[PDB]
């Protein structure tokens, strides 16, 4: 019965008090009074029953942050459904209410030294259980890091999220792409789908680029624009990174390049810390064989303050899909959910 800019937001005596907080993809997010926790929560409402792929980042979603427990990765307290199969038009899941998304804070502040370095901490804490669990995130962004008021930062959206295949990553050059482009790796335009961990490293070095001047650092207007906007900081491949692609027609096209130098990241940076632009190049190294991995990253020496192996959790168990949700139907997906969705019946 409550309603929100119609639209219905039922979720049941438990939830009261509704206020809007924003538009999610596939509906709307506000924040609810938690009766019986006497908290306020997020909820976010959720229809996807109307397109396949809504689905299958609905249930990927479900999935993978039930299984996952972590400090820095937002859990689902509870998912408040119909209970028939017939009768579910729409699924609310509820989580911890943050204050607020990366994205939206460097919109208007600047970040300390101190919170840019703990906040790195986190992702890479986060990260580290993630590819533990052999999953990859794939859509790592400032809109999808969440903090609260005291900086706690939870790792969010797992609607693109995959099992690693390293074995299956090759692909051809200028492969289409789906991930939010101003974060692809260089090598998702030349030879990669997206299967391997470095993917996702690549993604917390453009997160800690934006985090130190508050713009992203290569926002490419168009699928090449974004190779063209890395190759102008990295500058021109060397040839021992050249000979790792293999593809022609992806190492033809940086031939066709007129060389250009790498512009140092303390130009770009200038009131960084050393340290952190240390790390920074690490992370935004174009083959991705050398690229940093996450465990790496945490004993880095700009997080020595927070490094802790022992208090840097892994996962109990890899992650797997029972089935390949890319082959499944619009109706096969909405029973997944359902059975997925039914522990938080009473
Ligand atoms: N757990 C949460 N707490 C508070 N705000 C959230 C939460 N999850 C998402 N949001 C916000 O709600 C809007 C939609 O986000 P998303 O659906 O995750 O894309 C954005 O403003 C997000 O910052
Ligand atoms: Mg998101």
């Amino acid at each position: 019965a409550a309603a929100a800019g119609p639209q219905v937001f039922d979720v049941g005596p438990r939830y009261t008090n509704l206020s809007y907080i924003g538009e999610g993809a596939y509906g709307m997010v506000c924040s609810a009074y938690d009766n019986l926790n006497k908290v306020r929560v997020a909820i976010k409402k959720i229809s996807p029953f109307e397109h396949q792929t809504y689905c299958q980042r609905t249930l990927r979603e479900i999935k993978i942050l039930l299984r996952f427990r972590h400090e820095n990765i937002i859990g689902i307290n509870d998912i408040i459904r119909a209970p028939t199969i017939e009768q579910m038009k729409d699924v609310y899941i509820v989580q911890d209410l943050m204050e607020t998304d990366l994205y939206k804070l460097l919109k208007t502040q600047h970040l300390s030294n101190d919170h840019i370095c703990y906040f790195l901490y986190q992702i890479l804490r986060g990260l580290k259980y993630i590819h533990s669990a052999n999953v990859l995130h794939r859509d790592l962004k400032p809109s999808n890091l969440l903090l609260n008021t005291t900086c706690d930062l939870k790792i969010c959206d797992f609607g693109l999220a995959r099992v690693a295949d390293p074995d299956h990553d090759h692909t051809g050059f200028l492969t289409e792409y789906v991930a939010t482009r101003w974060y692809r790796a260089p090598e998702i335009m030349l030879n990669s789908k997206g299967y391997t961990k470095s993917i996702d490293i690549w993604s917390v070095g453009c997160i800690l680029a934006e985090m130190l001047s508050n713009r992203p650092i290569f926002p490419g207007k168009h699928y090449l624009d974004q190779l063209n906007h890395i190759l102008g900081i990295l500058g021109s491949p060397s040839q021992e990174d050249l000979n790792c692609i293999i593809n022609l027609k992806a190492r033809n096209y940086l031939l066709s390049l007129p060389h250009k130098n790498k512009v140092p990241w303390n130009r770009l940076f200038p009131n960084a810390d050393s340290k952190a632009l240390d790390l920074l190049d690490k992370m935004l190294t174009f083959n991705p064989h050398k690229r940093i991995e996450v465990e790496q990253a945490l004993a880095h020496p700009y997080l020595e303050q927070y490094y802790d192996p022992s208090d840097e959790p892994i996962a109990e168990a890899p992650f797997k899909f029972d089935m390949e949700l890319d082959d499944l139907p619009k109706e096969k997906l909405k029973e997944l959910i359902f059975e997925e969705t039914a522990r938080f019946q009473p």
